């Protein structure tokens, strides 16, 4: 069974990836991931979707916390950034600004792999609150392939869901 | 300074409290508990304020983490409740809709502390894709004075930002 996200030992130069809050990541990439990698955030029996911003902050927040919160204010002053986070075809625009300000707040670098399911669109951005500096270096990979070919992740991570 | 979510030891019998997403919580209240009880979730200098429901989730997950997720799905079954989340003068629906889910997805039980910003509606509940089971005993208080006199919560933690 999945290990929770708190039952991993997060390492520099991991790559965490996120489906779309409803589809997930196609069973064809899961499928050749070791079962170590794939991870599932605890729920109660009945339970029926987080939202995808809320899952991606409870693992980030989880990743930071095992990194001793490394670059937080009065904390030393550290140089470089934490993990990447990777949004595989990300669809609802509110989920992918939340998860912008995140990344912003900890240090860590976002991707995303396209396609994405809106425009992406810095005025649209700038609307819900961001702050270009939050957003400008957003790498946008052309596929999943691509993504690996650009990165070559040390270790990639894939949240599952039931 | 404010400790971590993380850096606090939580217990049975705590009640978590949240304010809005644009004001936290008042001085008033603040000021009357101990520096130890009055967490902060870790940013880097420059950060900006993160999504309420978002933060709920970072520190609802770290508390179960601690709490070694009794009663989720592959653990032996769990009568009780885990801790009491408490959102005090929520302000935007969307929210406390999130932090409905979450808190049924966990075991843990909700309280609004009124005034809302919003309705109190059952067709809005739902509209946003929340069944009955999951907000129909959540707990709604008249003031702060009520809550902690029905509540008399064993300790009291309130979530600050900057």
């Amino acid at each position: 069974g999945c290990p929770a996200h708190s039952q991993v030992k997060f390492k520099l130069g991991d790559y965490l990836m996120f489906g779309p809050e409803t589809r997930g990541i196609p069973m064809s990439i899961l499928n050749e991931m070791p079962m170590e990698q794939k991870i599932r955030i605890p729920m109660t029996a009945n339970s029926r979707s987080m939202n995808l911003s809320n899952s991606v902050a409870v693992t980030v927040y989880e990743a930071w916390r095992q990194l001793g919160y490394k670059g937080a204010v009065n904390l030393p002053e550290v140089k470089g950034s934490m993990l990447d986070i990777v949004l595989y075809e990300p669809e609802i625009p509110q989920n992918t600004g939340n998860i912008i300000r995140l990344c912003a707040n900890t240090g860590f670098r976002l991707h995303l792999i396209e396609p994405l399911g809106f425009t992406w669109d810095d005025k649209r951005l700038r609307r819900s609150g961001l702050d270009y500096h939050e957003f400008a270096e957003i790498k946008r990979h052309k596929t999943f392939e691509a993504f690996l070919e650009s990165e070559k992740p040390k270790r990639l991570f894939a949240l599952t869901t039931k």
